[PDB]
């Protein structure tokens, strides 16, 4: 019949989440408990009941004994996995206890930036068996898997963590076991508030103050630079993310500021054209719409994206 | 006679395409099925019909048995190939089943940016046999090769994928086998629309609004900065790409905006010179050409590149 | 009974502290003294009393003799540990003397930027025993552990260093030994003085000089750009640090400059509106509040953060 | 007498040339043919006439047979050399055929930027024998060495390629063999035309158009910003290159634009000072020199560097 | 008694000096000549008098023969040392000749930027013996150590090179041998002249030309932006260097330009205030101090730092 292989995986550190590259990096420990009766050994009185091996001399021992080990792969792994510890402890019984401490980057293919920066994402690690379920069946090692207390991440905040077993058909026709460690994390909005919301709101508010000067030309020059500032901010936000084929809530907000600013230019050009054509008195009356449009326009726009996305 | 070696290659992830360096990076699995009758082994009843080996003790076994393995190379490979799994399963028969899970950057020499960002490119992986076709003939392993479901790429979108066998003469006089996994991908234009087309169009449109002010000096100062903005945008686009010896559709568009902006300065200088020489009334009549040239000039220019490239 | 394992750890160099990534990197030496009576050897007269081994042939010797070594891990390690020396010197007695020279990045999870740049941080290295205290008990090797004379760091300045032993339960039910090398460091404020305090103070002071011109429009244009400069400075500071979910003393200072500058615009708009509405004489009298507010506002704000944080 | 060792080296890819770091990187294959009569073997009928080995078990075989191999070094190598293939094929004869596929960065010490961007450089690879010419004499393997068809470089264009043998005295008193693969490459000027020549020429030309406005103050403000733009461009060019102790043709061009721009400011200050001192009519007559100096100054300057450098 | 171990170290390339990180990187060769009479071997007539080994099988041979090797460490090493060659040639005598070709980054703790860019620095490599002087005494291998002819560095220029032996107490109570290869290098000032001195001098000079316009407001606006430019230049210089706790000659120069520019604003505000208060004729007389202060102020400041630092 098939031998049960117990998989445990604990993430100790989140060394970073790279959203631009849709990957994350962690320091973690993998724990395997697999009982192979052929590995059983007799000991003379006094000598150890538990043999401890390096991985290299353990695999070599398996090859001599013609024993197949539950060869596994981190399916969503990326690049190099720098190992710290790869140790085996073998009991009289045949109970092999394996520990693998590593640092690695993993694929984050579940990334959805539609609501960025208000988004919540799913990150996971797939531990696949190369051999099919008729030889080795993966089971959940009980008191081990999950995320630590000192992960070191400052922007993301883990909302929930889960482990579950399933199947894959990567190398074989028959189903093969897959252990999954999943977690969900959401953003600490402070960065976004401090670096984007407050500067953008400041530019808008202090620019509106200048309307009380009743200089239409001065408004035009101001809305002109404001438009460039928003174009600049637009590039800075573009930097954090991949070259997505879809519109972000952030993109919508930025395109929104462009449109209002464009109309601010357009409108004040008209008011200055009235002034120029000897209808200065009229420009002055209409100016009340000009002054009160500006705040309403941005507030209307803000409710529009909020409805349009939530 | 020559032994058939079955090659399979599956790309699981596109970790990135670096167009500036004309290379791409992938996580993939290589699968080899090669029957060597000399590798055949006898087993006593009950014992394994399938011996499983690490790559190191398998090659050492070949060297003892004085057996030549189908030594292969990833011809278009770049730098380090970080391996995850290099495992061998040997049957009584001599059927060696090899699996190689790796992460690697590969050369993308097929890169043609003439129509960028509207371009479609070809990416491939060459798996060459070091030994000639009289010793080892490469065959396509049937249900394996291709690209996965979760590649993780956000800008490129795979239009088609193919596998085919051919020959090379890299190390030998005689022809040697080459397995090829090719794919074509094209861009998600959203990034370009959001970061380049809309900002450039905004600068142009809102700058045109100001013509209704009938201040020629103000137009000159505006077209002056606009020219610098386009020069800046020109550098930002230069960043994404190599220092090509050829003109991009993007380069054409940018050079086009320079020329129109240059003439906008030139023209408005003339209109302001008429005004200055007591012919203000004339500048005012001609101004209608000045106002309507601007939109037509850019629309004429836009049809010109489109014809000139498509 | 359990065997005492003596741990010594000396940091020779601080290759860098990366605050944006909340990690630090060091070149160091680990020293272990562990007496295993089973390792004892007899020598014929004249031959060595001290056998010297590479780590690889020492571990292989342990595996033959079926001896369990005090397998240890650098708990807060990050990525690769580039080794220089991994040497063993074994006495007739069984006294194994191990030396491990390495370069490594470590996690700095103790990072608190609330008072940045006036902050003091704690950095440490955890050396855990994989095996529980009933088998191996970690002890402090006496004349070795600590930090060197040539660490090479220029901004941080080590205020204090300590070593202490404790316990962890990482792999086992029972307590396992943990050796800790801690140090505290604080910043050399010069960089911050030269690049941030002096430029910001200059912008403010020379901008205030211009108030003696009695041009309200000119003040408005100046406070407008000043606001953008501070927004720029705000991004430059954002660069050095993680995307924290909390307010830095530095953030407070920057938000403070925004508010005063915003009011500088607001106020001068009012004074210019009085001038515009034929009350130029009144604007002139009030102007004395306008001139003296500016210095007081910034000095009041400076005492406010100082109280609010200290 | 000394044994002839045949060296072949083929560069398959130029992964990049880093001029700022004066190094280049390539994917290449090294081929060695060396006949050692002591390596000769007898085979029983039917068994292989050609033994194939991994490098590791081949060197171990040499050490048993007490055979010295022609130990070689890539003299101008830099950092890590990521190997793909290191394979040996040994004939009944003793003919050892070695293949080494690698990716590596090499030193480019021949770099002369005096005529940049119009420069032509020399790049090479030195393959030195550790042992002197009395033991091993390097010979050129005939149908192999050189550069490929798909190098992947876009800016450089290989003008010529050569191989030659010489001597070095690196480790020994006596001469030791050195195999050299050299190539010369020159630049595709398009990047420079598109990003530097056209933007600089545009700034100059459209700035000259404004002279027809006959506003001296406006010219001064324009030449002021133009000077800053050129200072900016100067830093952008500084980026591509090392901190050379010599003047580049590019440096000369940039310093040239500074001087003319400085005089443009200087001159127009004088013309505006005449206007200011009631000699407006005189400023107007001299203005024709002012208008025609500008184009001549830059064209005169362009012939001056061309003569001064070619 | 103790065995003499001859150390030779030749730096072939300076791959770079990173002043921001206070480290340097080199390609070099280490040469060791150590005579161990126990390593002596007998050969039958005709067979080799010199056995050649890989490092791995040489160390394994030492471990069998129970011979202690002079284990050494590059004390100031940083990260990974990418080896090219690690070869041993053993004579009948016992004369072991070791060669170690490597690429490595080393600590530069001797870095003093007080006179930057006019500074001269000391760079070195420490080769320590792990074992004390009673076992192994380090001696200088005669015709080998030093720096090469093609180092590839462009900014630094090696003023002098030295080798000397001393002692350390890193791992032991007793003194242990240390071989030292030191060199001093100074800067090629061209980069600094071209990118910093000439642009700063240009800004100052062409800004002074504008004083001949007798527009105080225009001077104020100019000195305002000039101050920002210097603040920008200040950040660009900050980039090249660490976050030092001390004042650089460069810092002094920059702070100097700030002060003069600040006073230029201050002064011209006063002159414009006289003009504003109907004392235009007085502003005009004082203006001669205003015009001649500017050049003297900067020349006075330049002699002040020169005295203050030299
Ligand atoms: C910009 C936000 C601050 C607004 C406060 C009003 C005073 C003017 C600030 O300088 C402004 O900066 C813009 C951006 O570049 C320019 O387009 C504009 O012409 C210029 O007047
Ligand atoms: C710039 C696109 C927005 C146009 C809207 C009209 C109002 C003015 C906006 O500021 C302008 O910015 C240019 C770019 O730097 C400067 O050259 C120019 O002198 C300045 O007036
Ligand atoms: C800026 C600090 C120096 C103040 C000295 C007064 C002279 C003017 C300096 O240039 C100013 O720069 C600001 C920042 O961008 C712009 O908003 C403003 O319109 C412009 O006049
Ligand atoms: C700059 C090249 C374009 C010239 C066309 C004339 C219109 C003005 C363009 O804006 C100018 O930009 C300069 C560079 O920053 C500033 O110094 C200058 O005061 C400003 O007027
Ligand atoms: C700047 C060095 C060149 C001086 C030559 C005099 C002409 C004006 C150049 O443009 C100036 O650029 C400054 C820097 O941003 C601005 O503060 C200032 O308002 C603006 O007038
Ligand atoms: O091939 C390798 O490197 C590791 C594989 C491995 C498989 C099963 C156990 Br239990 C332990 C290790
Ligand atoms: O030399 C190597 O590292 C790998 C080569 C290899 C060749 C054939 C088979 Br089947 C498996 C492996
Ligand atoms: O497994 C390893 O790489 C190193 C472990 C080790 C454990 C105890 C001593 Br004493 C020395 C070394
Ligand atoms: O020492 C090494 O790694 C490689 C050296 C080498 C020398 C001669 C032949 Br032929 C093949 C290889
Ligand atoms: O432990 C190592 O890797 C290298 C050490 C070494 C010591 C002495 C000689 Br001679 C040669 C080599």
């Amino acid at each position: 019949e098939p031998s049960d292989v117990f998989i445990g995986l604990k993430i100790d550190q989140i060394t970073g989440i790279n959203q631009k590259e849709e990957n994350f990096s962690v320091v973690g420990s993998l724990r395997i408990d697999w009982r192979q009766p052929l590995l059983a050994f007799e000991h003379a009185p006094g000598e150890p009941k538990h043999r401890t091996y390096t991985l290299a001399t353990f695999l070599k021992l398996l090859e001599e004994k013609q024993i197949r080990w539950p060869a596994f792969t981190y399916h969503n792994q990326q690049g190099r996995m720098d190992f710290q510890n790869r140790l085996i402890s073998l009991s009289e019984d045949g109970t092999v206890m394996y520990l693998e401490r590593f640092t690695s980057t993993f694929q984050a293919p579940a990334f959805d930036f539609r609501l960025f920066p208000f988004d919540n994402q799913l990150f996971f690690i797939h531990v696949d068996s190369i051999f099919p379920q008729h030889l080795f069946r993966f089971q959940e090692m009980q008191g081990f898997s999950g995320l630590g207390d000192q992960l070191g991440e400052e922007e993301w905040i883990v909302t929930e963590v889960n482990t579950h077993l399933t199947t894959h058909n990567e190398f074989t026709k028959g189903d093969a076991s897959r252990f999954v460690l999943e977690f969900h994390a959401e953003r600490h909005l402070n960065y976004y508030l401090m670096r984007i919301l407050i500067p953008v709101l400041l530019i808008i508010t202090v620019s509106w103050f200048t309307f009380f000067l009743q200089d239409y030309t001065k408004r035009i020059d101001l809305a002109g630079g404001n438009l460039l500032l928003f174009i600049a901010f637009n590039f800075t936000i573009s930097s954090d993310l991949p070259r997505l084929g879809y519109i972000t809530l952030m993109d919508a907000f930025l395109v929104g500021t462009f449109i209002i600013t464009a109309l601010v230019v357009l409108g004040n050009v008209w008011l200055r054209r009235l002034e120029n054509h000897g209808k200065q008195a009229l420009a002055r009356k209409l100016d009340i719409y000009a002054i009160t449009s500006y705040p309403l326009a941005y507030l209307l726009g803000a409710l529009t994206l909020w409805l349009l996305f939530f």
